[PDB]
């Protein structure tokens, strides 16, 4: 009754419901997730200008550095979950990796303080050119960045899952205590994330970096000690396995044997074909690294059916990557003067965060029940309709964003203009709050049974590439016409951005038509396969 | 097979010989020993100066805050090792109380760099009236300290236990790689222990508090990151119990128709059983001699506070450069290392080639020997302050303080390894972890005793011509030293009586 077979406590003796439980104890875990999100935002959003305001980089190579650090921090999150799942706990994953996050962000705060560890002070845009940055002073910014990248990476992966282990016995009153707890919790993260792209951005911009990154490092060192102090209060998961494992064990363990085709149709052992090898194409099997089992082989193959739609997602995230880097540099040249108020350059990102929060809010009330009464589905847009939708806004921003780099270059070649960068922030914002619903929802129900959780893998990995390809996309345009003014600049007025924003708009516009064809097809095949699996028994 | 029994994984799966544990794997776990020692030295040895200098409290009131912090830190270290062996892991303790220790020091660091979190710059030395810290700038300090002490206390308990747990196999082969490492390391400590009362002190004096305390913060936050990141490769012990609990079981369980002390039956091999109550009985037999060590540690505290305030006013110049006042404590650490260095090459070797001793001196010889130097340091120090003050009103180099700082250091080495060996070699079957409790206990109590001393004279002398005074040239500090000198003197005599009885009343308790 009171004791559960579902979890154990920090001893290992079976967990109890009125000893280990989350009306309180779920907070001490989760505050880490709060300080972490609030970090890679307050840092990541505005990391771009630190490199162009102090490190004195060229507005181009500040973008690549940031999108890479960002994308890197997204690859490393994909790994942390595999480590939580294969090797360490959920728990000592989030315990180990918050401590790591802490030194990275300490080494970072440190790098902005100790003297001569940043090039002597001055302003690059419209003013001067200074010192570059020493090869010494660039290596600590890297290690610290990349350490932070790794830290935020690992806990982003497991701190969420662990905090919810603190509630759900299938029993309702706990599930009620839980659902009660979180709707009150996210309003915070929301209202609190709105804080970090404004208030926190305000500090590192006005007061200075040391304080700005300092209040961060202190937050994780505070949080981690709250977390650990709750250790005994917690009840513990048994190591959910990463499904990414057998994907490795057929993509590889069917590679190590490439030999006689052996089509007898199917030979059996329990579920096995001996041999089993990957031909893609089709067969079908149902059941309940040396050699591989066929019912295992096929499950991988369903993962592969999802791959082309997986591909067409990457480019949205490139559009999103432009919001954190370039739209800052062109908020660097704009007005932003409210009189006695001067709004922080990278704080334009509050618009993007707004269109997230707002869209989600409009889409949970307005657009859900408006389908059950309108059509056969009360699910809203399930799933790939939201994905396609997002791709379209991917261009719609990059297209508008390309338009506004003209109205800006207009007035600045011949003083005051601003509030023209809302749309591109907003549009990527609304566009994001749909495509991430859709990417996710699709990756779930369409992921095989027992092998799902492959989802976040497909999800995050697209994020990562989105940034990495936005790194590549920038590095290509360097050679198109490289002399004179290419589309990149330092004084942006001495160069032209719109020529990039267009190309992303177009590259994405095409990407979306592609997605449409991939979308029509994928369902024709995953239907025919269903129907064929039956006809042949 | 290879695999070891009664050791496990973080998984819970036993175990290893040739993979998990290590030559340099302890090195990861003891990253956070060296840091916590180098911190509790650097911070404590000069904190009194942050109190008088920055917070503007003035010595009497400052000397007590420091000495309460040190006291509470040991008090908590004792609770710390009890938590560790009952509830928490050895591992979990060190993780958890390190984390606390890191915020604890962080907040302290933050206390020194956030604006308005102090009184405004001046030194009562050259200034007429300086504001003592406000109620709140106190509170962030106090919170920072007690966190830092709790943090430190908890770690101090379990890291040595978890550290040495990565070598134990009952093996002559690998468990002898334990020796080689634990030596390079221990040396590194004393080297780093010299630095913590010089360089660390120097930084926090002449670079600044924010830097000096700020480095210590980054030190654990660096170490905690290394320790936790070595978790997979650690050998995780079965949870060892607390001798404390078996000692409590007699104290509750006698209210009956159970325990009279005095003399009773001998021992062979909830409700209370006799072998455990006579075990608790002859733990009490040590308690009077435990009591006569409290007063040594009271001597020791005077080195962390008022002997700094004295040192602040002596010359301390060497040629051009000027040595930081609180860094006189190098002469104490030096005397402490030097005594050991010699006692092990000599008193071990050529004391046991005469009267057939096991250790150079009987534990009580070293205990008693400490108290005597302990009582004679205060006597020297009284007279020095006396014959410093007598020339203040008529300079004096830091040299005049080398004797107190030295004597106490020669004294302590003996009385610690006397105390430690006597508690250790007199304690019953399952209780040797009783020993460490007993030791810490005398220190917490010694420190806690000293603030009681200072407070008494403050009320019975001030406000007019006070023994411990704000301007040290304006009070008689020499007969607060005299007091502690004469106090420790009486305590010593009481020890000879106690230790005449102890070997007398515990050798009739021998033969059965
Ligand atoms: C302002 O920030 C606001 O925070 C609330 C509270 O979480 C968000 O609201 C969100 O949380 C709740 C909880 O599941 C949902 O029912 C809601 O549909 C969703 O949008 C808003 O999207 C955002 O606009
Ligand atoms: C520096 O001075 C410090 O003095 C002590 C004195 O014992 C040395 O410590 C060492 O001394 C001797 C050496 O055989 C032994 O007592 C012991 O092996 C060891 O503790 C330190 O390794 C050194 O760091």
């Amino acid at each position: 009754d009171d004791i559960l077979l579902d979890a154990w406590d920090f001893q290992g003796r079976p967990a109890d419901r009125s000893k280990t439980g989350g009306w309180a104890s779920a907070a001490m875990i989760l505050c880490i997730e709060a300080v972490e999100r609030l970090t890679t935002l307050g840092i990541g959003v505005n990391l771009v200008t630190y490199l162009t305001g102090t490190m004195h980089l060229g507005n181009a190579t500040a973008a690549n550095t940031v999108t890479n650090f960002l994308g890197t921090s997204f690859m490393l999150c994909l790994l942390g979950g595999f480590i939580a799942d294969t090797f360490l706990g959920r728990y000592l994953t989030i315990a180990i990796f918050a401590a790591i996050q802490a030194t990275g962000v300490s080494i970072l705060t440190l790098s902005t303080i100790i003297p001569g560890l940043r090039p002597p002070r001055c302003n690059p845009t419209t003013s001067s050119h200074c010192e570059q940055a020493s090869g010494i002073q660039l290596t600590v910014l890297y290690l610290a960045l990349y350490l932070t990248a790794l830290g935020t990476g690992g806990v982003k992966a497991s701190v969420s899952g662990f905090g919810s282990d603190q509630f759900d016995e299938t029993e309702p009153k706990e599930r009620s205590k839980m659902t009660y707890f979180f709707n009150r919790f996210f309003f915070c993260i929301n209202v609190g994330s709105l804080l970090a792209v404004t208030v926190l951005v305000y500090v590192q911009d006005d007061v200075g970096r040391k304080w700005g990154y300092g209040i961060c490092a202190f937050a994780i060192v505070l949080a981690l000690s709250v977390f650990l102090a709750g250790t005994n209060r917690y009840r513990f998961k048994k190591l959910i396995g990463s499904p990414m494992t057998q994907v490795a064990a057929v993509i590889v363990a069917a590679w190590r044997n490439r030999k006689l085709e052996l089509p007898a149709d199917p030979s059996y052992l329990y579920d096995v074909d001996a041999a089993i090898r990957d031909q893609e194409a089709g067969v079908t099997s149902n059941v309940f690294w040396t050699l591989s089992t066929l019912t295992d082989v096929e499950e991988v193959k369903q993962i592969v059916r999802m791959l082309p739609i997986w591909a067409t997602c990457i480019l949205f995230w490139t559009v999103h990557a432009q919001l954190t880097t370039l739209s800052v540099a062109q908020s660097e040249t704009l007005d932003r003067s409210i009189g006695s108020f001067e709004i922080p350059p990278a704080s334009m990102a509050v618009f993007y965060v707004g269109g997230l929060l707002l869209t989600t809010a409009v889409y949970d009330r307005v657009a859900i029940r408006l389908c059950k009464k309108l059509f056969n589905y009360p699910h809203g847009l399930r799933p790939l309709q939201r994905i396609g939708l997002g791709l379209f806004f991917g261009s719609m921003a990059m297209a508008v964003a390309a338009l506004v780099e003209l109205k800006r270059l207009r007035t600045a070649h011949a003083p005051l203009g601003f509030y023209l960068l809302i749309p591109q922030y907003l549009i990527v914002g609304i566009g994001e709050a749909l495509i991430y619903t859709g990417q996710l929802d699709f990756f779930l129900r369409e992921c095989p049974k027992g092998m799902k959780g492959m989802s976040t893998g497909l999800l995050l990995s697209t994020l990562a590439l989105g940034f990495f390809f936005s790194s590549v996309l920038v590095t290509i345009v360097e050679k198109f016409t490289g002399k004179a003014h290419p589309w990149i600049a330092d004084d942006l007025n001495k160069g032209r951005l719109y020529n990039f924003y267009w190309l992303v708009a177009v590259l994405v516009a095409l990407n979306f038509l592609i997605f449409l064809v991939f979308s029509k097809w994928y369902v024709y095949k995953e239907k025919r396969l269903a129907e064929v699996g039956i006809e042949l028994d």
